């Protein structure tokens, strides 16, 4: 593997561990002698794996006090109903629009269906509390999250991947939990693959704003581990560049009379392998289709 990417479970930094699977990770922050936080909310089927990992670092789970959520997609909040009942003192921190999703009977329905397609036939889930009963506290754009004496993270709105997406910036550590706002990091090639599933202008505008942060040392997306060195410092600029590259490519093929379905199958072919173990079959191709439709509307 590559020294600019930390992609193994376990300790990542003095205060930081990766729990569960690197492809859909949950990050553990040590806030103090008896205080911890989680960041990112995973897929439901990983409940017992993430729990087992957690208990290796946290002897008393009533010490997990915060759980930070970047956005409402099924692969970023699927653990909450299954692990929150095991964390009696936790407070889920999420944006207003993310919290709204969990009160929508129809939105919750899709999160559950997508997660249940990932269950192995062997396993059943733990007893879950209701989605509208999660211990949540809505956070707003620009709010400072005073998690502990050495952990202060700023909430930054970063719409475009989804209409609710936020990121969390630890300025003391030049550390950005960026969710899917920069896209999907390509592990074989070292570049970002765009994930524009709501609004292209918002996605680009968010990346512009994130480039203005003080130089990053650690960049932690929703999938694939921790990026450092030049990958963190240039991440938001590079993600912006790769989005434009995809737009140009789409414009090029359309101008040769190609249907969106052509570049869609090509993109699914080139990029679908990374997420095949947590993104159900037709969903990735459908996702590529939806992205190209969004790019095509906001550029033709
Ligand atoms: C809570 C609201 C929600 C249930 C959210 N829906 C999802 O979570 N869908 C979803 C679909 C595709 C990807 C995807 O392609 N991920 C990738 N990761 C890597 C490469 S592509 C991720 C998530 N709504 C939204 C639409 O209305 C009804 C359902
Ligand atoms: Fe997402
Ligand atoms: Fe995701």
């Amino acid at each position: 593997s590559h020294m600019l990417r930390l992609s193994a479970p376990g300790q990542l930094d003095d205060d930081l561990c990766l729990l569960g699977d690197v492809q859909v990770p949950v990050f553990l922050l040590r806030l103090g002698e008896a205080s911890w936080a989680l960041v990112e909310g995973g897929i439901s089927r990983d409940a017992e794996l993430v729990w087992a990992d957690l208990c290796r670092w946290v002897a008393d789970p009533s010490q997990v006090h915060y759980w930070l959520i970047t956005h409402k997609h099924y692969d970023h909040c699927g653990l909450l109903p299954y692990l929150c009942p095991r964390l009696p003192n936790v407070q889920v921190l999420a944006s207003e629009r993310t919290c709204q999703a969990w009160k929508s009977e129809s939105a919750v329905r899709v999160v559950e269906r997508l997660n249940r397609q990932l269950l192995r036939a062997e396993q059943r889930l733990p007893e879950a509390c209701a989605w509208d009963a999660l211990p949540v506290r809505a956070v707003a754009d620009g709010e400072w999250l005073e998690l502990g004496p050495r952990h202060r993270l700023q909430v930054i709105e970063a719409h475009g991947h989804s209409d609710d997406h936020v990121v969390f910036y630890d300025v003391r550590r030049r550390r950005l939990f960026c969710g899917d706002a920069l896209g999907e990091f390509d592990e074989a090639e070292g570049v970002w693959r765009p994930l524009v599933f709501d609004d292209m202008e918002a996605y680009l505008e968010s990346l512009e704003r994130l480039q203005r942060l003080p130089t990053l040392l650690q960049l932690i997306p929703g999938h694939g581990g921790l990026l450092r060195g030049r990958l963190a410092a240039d991440g938001a600029e590079s993600a912006y560049t790769e989005c434009l590259r995809l737009c140009r490519r789409l414009l090029w093929r359309q101008s040769m009379g190609e249907s969106l379905d052509e570049l869609s199958e090509e993109l699914h072919r080139a990029w679908g392998g990374q997420s095949v173990d947590f993104l159900p079959g037709e969903l990735h191709l459908g996702s590529m289709r939806r992205m190209l439709e969004i790019l095509s509307r906001q550029a033709l």
